[PDB]
């Protein structure tokens, strides 16, 4: 039950030690200890603690990278935090502070007057340059020349002044002290403001701890690595990287991470920030930033899901990544590389195979156990494209991949240039139970499609989460047929399906489906949800079963969300949510790509091709909706709903948000810890 804790100094080494001692005053028996291992640098920590030998150390970024590489495998446990619970700040942001004076974009740099903080500080020079590594000319060796070469000039502080001078035609000299007035974050920034250089690469917050006033925050915007600008405030969608400020490291496998945690959170308790001045765990009576950084005002434990290159992020890992490895393609800066497409059955990475060969070698192939693992794969530059489901175009649109094509289902002569933007989840009730409104619906009797379907259970019940009576979502309706339910629920109390097929998600089950939830509002039910034109392909006498025959439009009102009710075919405006398409997603950095390549192919292998057995085409699977849905005759351009925000309804969006309380998704949260 002792967590072995490294230190790099002597000075850390006392620390701990003290740290062992008054955490082995106010703790009882059955509580966390600390131990006191010594190694000579960060490196050492890292080895003992990947040798068995040490636990737990704290990392920069930098470190946390070299930690989790082979043969060391450590990965991102607990995280200091800088502000407070509601504001953690466990993260800093790389921007490129820019003059709303200018008018040019990140990929329009070469030429231009940049501003450093310092050579070999993250922010202001490994990552702007580790992502602008190959857009310097060649010689890249040395980096300082080749910077030299990119900028018309620069204030690059602590650089070879005497050797590379560009890198100072705008700090003479290349001071690498507060003497130097265009030096550090407040001096780099000082670079921009007077206009000695037109680019100023520092943290999101230097531009508020050097202007006050919002009025002349407002003389400045940020470099977005999409080639677009957006005022200072908005830093949280462009920035040039999201970088852990402070993390804790353990093994990937026997870390013992739930003993770190257990420890830093009841030491944080005791010892935190104000708490007991008989030992600061965040203040160093023997030097400044002992174990953990001063600044530090807590812990938050990083979410199990977390690995290193999702932690760092692909910004982040790209920059550094191009600064040890240096390796640049030489192929026609024009055209494509290809588009490695994510699988996720056997059959799927069959599929996709057999695309890859025919398309020319142009689409690759991945393999990935889960849709949350070929996600991840997106996300960290392992694979390139798939297509999600609204529940997944949520998860990723949470993780910051872009929905980019939609799948379109209707036969439309110009398909490719338009989205449908799906069909409409609505409530219908019989205008008979008249006093029926969206909020009395607590303790009424109700008919979904089934459990786990969008617009019969996902939808609805999401919307009702505000008041749903806990995760308990049986307690809402005093009895309903939700097809899937445990046999013995409330929700199961309407299913007219004889023995097996009492409640069984399936045709047998007769008040199953959109067809089915219809025939359980009329026997025996208040309230049905359902699509849009449910509705109108049920009545009219358009089907001929017993119950269904002599039904009309007329008697059935769909229920709305601001209370009102409203006529069937007026669904436009009494709808629940949006329920999408699925979507193709990809990384913003490849959205150009993926949009061409998958528009070429679908010429080529489109639902426009006849002679399917002697032709590949992309939209016909062997078993079952492989790689696309078989009903897809087109994937459309997502113009204006390239975002997952912007892609699924502002409703969508809250009811998804809801039913994610009651069924975690360790992606999800481990997403949502990088961007609260
Ligand atoms: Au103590
Ligand atoms: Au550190
Ligand atoms: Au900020
Ligand atoms: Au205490
Ligand atoms: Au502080
Ligand atoms: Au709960
Ligand atoms: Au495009
Ligand atoms: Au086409
Ligand atoms: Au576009």
């Amino acid at each position: 039950k002792t967590v072995r804790w490294c230190a790099v100094s002597e000075h850390e080494a006392t620390k701990c030690q003290s740290f062992r001692d008054h955490m082995k005053s106010v703790i009882p028996s059955d509580g966390p200890s600390v131990a006191c291992v010594k190694k000579a640098s960060y490196l050492d920590c890292i080895r003992a603690i990947a040798a068995n030998e040490a636990d737990a150390v704290t990392l920069d970024a930098g470190l946390v990278y070299d930690a989790y590489l082979a043969p060391n495998n450590l990965k991102p446990v607990v995280a200091e935090f800088y502000g407070s619970k509601e504001d953690p700040q466990t993260f800093y942001y790389a921007v490129a502070v820019v003059k709303k004076d200018s008018g040019f974009q990140m990929n329009q740099l070469r030429g231009k007057k940049s501003c450093h903080t310092g050579l070999g500080r993250s922010a202001g020079w490994n990552i702007p340059i580790g992502l602008l590594y190959c857009d310097l000319p060649e010689p890249r060796k040395p980096l300082e020349k080749a910077v030299a070469n990119f900028f018309s000039g620069s204030c690059a502080p602590c650089a070879d002044g005497t050797d590379f001078p560009q890198l100072c035609q705008l700090c003479p000299g290349c001071g690498c002290s507060t003497l130097n007035q265009y030096f550090g974050y407040s001096g780099a920034f000082k670079c921009l403001k007077d206009g000695a250089g037109d680019v100023a690469f520092v943290k999101h917050s230097t531009i508020f701890e050097n202007l006050a006033n919002k009025a002349d925050r407002d003389q400045y915007e940020l470099l977005c690595l999409d080639n677009t600008r957006k005022p200072v405030d908005e830093y949280k969608d462009c920035h040039l990287a999201q970088v852990p400020s402070h993390t804790v490291v353990a093994r990937s496998m026997g870390g013992k991470e739930d003993l770190i945690w257990e420890l830093l959170n009841q030491a944080q308790e005791h010892f935190g920030k104000d708490k007991s001045k008989e030992f600061q765990l965040f203040s160093s009576p023997h030097g400044k930033d002992l174990l953990f950084k001063d600044s530090a005002h807590g812990f938050l434990k990083v979410p199990p899901r977390m690995d290193a290159k999702m932690y760092l992020g692909y910004e982040y890992v790209t920059a550094i990544r191009n600064l040890r490895e240096g390796t640049c393609p030489e192929a026609p800066t024009d055209e494509c590389k290809p588009v490695k497409w994510c699988a996720l059955s056997h059959h799927e990475r069959l599929k996709c195979d057999e695309w890859s060969v025919n398309s020319v070698g142009k689409i690759e192939c991945v393999s990935a156990e889960t849709t949350e693992d070929c996600i991840a794969k997106i996300m960290n530059g392992e694979a390139d494209a798939m297509s999600l489901d609204g529940g997944f175009v949520y998860i990723a649109g949470k993780c910051g991949l872009v929905p980019v094509l939609a799948e379109n289902y209707n036969k439309s002569d110009n398909c490719e240039d338009t989205p449908e933007a799906g069909y409409f989840a609505v409530a219908v009730v019989k205008k008979s139970a008249s006093d029926l409104t969206w909020d009395n619906l607590k303790g009424k009797k109700s008919c979904h499609t089934a459990v786990g379907r969008t617009a019969g259970w996902n939808i609805p019940m999401g919307l009702l989460y505000n008041k749903i009576n806990h995760c308990r979502f049986d307690e809402f309706f005093s009895e309903g047929c939700a097809p899937g339910s445990k046999k013995d629920s409330s929700l199961c109390k309407l299913c007219m399906g004889s023995g097996l097929n009492l409640c069984e998600p399936n045709n047998k089950e007769g008040y199953y489906g959109y067809t089915g939830a219809f025939r359980c509002l009329v026997e025996k039910g208040d309230v049905a949800f359902v699509k849009h034109q449910t509705v109108p392909q049920n009545t009219g006498g358009k089907n001929p079963d017993p119950w269904a025959k002599n039904l009309n439009e007329k008697d059935y009102e769909l229920l709305c969300l601001d209370g009102t009710r409203k006529p069937v075919e007026e669904y436009a405006n009494c709808h629940l949510a949006r329920a999408p398409n699925h979507a193709v997603v990809t990384r913003k950095d490849k959205e150009a790509c993926v949009h061409k390549i998958l528009r070429q192919q679908q010429h080529l292998f489109g639902s426009n091709v006849t002679d399917c057995s002697g032709n590949f085409c992309l939209f016909r699977s062997e078993t079952k909706d492989l790689l696309f849905r078989d009903d897809t005759v087109c994937l459309a351009k997502l113009h204006d709903r390239n975002t997952y925000e912007k892609y699924l309804g502002e409703e969508y969006v809250k009811a998804v948000g809801n039913l994610r309380k009651c069924s975690t998704s360790s992606l999800l949260e481990a997403c949502t810890f990088r961007r609260p």
